């Protein structure tokens, strides 16, 4: 409807809606990989904090190659303030957006979509691997 721009020029003191926001679309396990992801994407970090090197890393293993320009623009449009550099806050909720925006652009027959989520996370995930519960015995 009108939801909320403007942070009313109170900084702190709730957040805790965006929090529980992220609760209620993601489980305690979901949780726990997101953190899993974020830390992949903060190694090789130039600022400490994901970058052109970091996002155009992962479009080349995709077979892409995008210009620099180019993930440049994308960072600046999916930044909250246009800083250019998306934080940690920035990036949890930019990953929550997605999810939700995903769901909410479904309609019908969709359409070749460069890549989709659940095949870049199995991607990341690749050969299915269960013997961190089992190290004494080996099973396979
Ligand atoms: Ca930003």
């Amino acid at each position: 409807h009108h939801h909320h721009h403007h942070g009313g020029l109170v900084p702190r003191g709730s957040m805790d809606d965006i929090y529980k926001a992220a609760v209620e679309q993601l489980t305690e396990e979901q949780k726990n990989e997101f953190k899993a992801a974020f830390d992949i994407f903060v190694l090789g970090a130039e600022d400490g904090s994901i970058s052109t090197k970091e996002l155009g890393k992962v479009m080349r293993m995709l077979g892409q190659n995008p210009t620099p320009e180019e993930l440049q623009e994308m960072i600046d449009e999916v930044d909250e303030d246009g800083s250019g550099t998306v934080d940690f806050d920035e990036f949890l909720v930019m990953m929550v957006r997605c999810m939700k925006d995903d769901s909410e652009n479904l309609y019908f027959q969709g359409r070749r979509v460069r890549i989709s989520a659940d095949a870049m996370m199995q991607a990341l995930l690749g050969a299915r691997a269960k013997e961190s519960l089992d190290l004494r015995a080996h099973l396979k």
